[PDB]
């Protein structure tokens, strides 16, 4: 629910269809670069009205990392 929604955003962002899983690392499986992780942040800060720290940000690595950043919110 919340997770689908990021995991849409996610398939926006990257212009794919394909299943989007917790375990997936976002740069190593799903080949996001430094922009793309830019626009992931900043598109679920406007998206959920939330604001997630540089340092937070920096640490997120897999694909559950964001659902875990965007839950704490909720």
């Amino acid at each position: 629910a919340m997770e689908e929604a990021i995991n849409a955003t996610i398939q926006r962002i990257l212009r794919t269809d394909r299943g989007i899983t917790a375990n997936q690392v976002l740069v190593d499986d799903l080949g996001f670069d430094s922009l793309k992780l830019f626009q992931l942040i900043t598109e679920l800060e406007d998206e959920f009205d939330i604001a997630i720290s540089f340092r937070d940000a920096q640490n997120i690595k897999t694909v559950g990392d964001v659902y875990t950043s965007v839950a704490v919110w909720f």
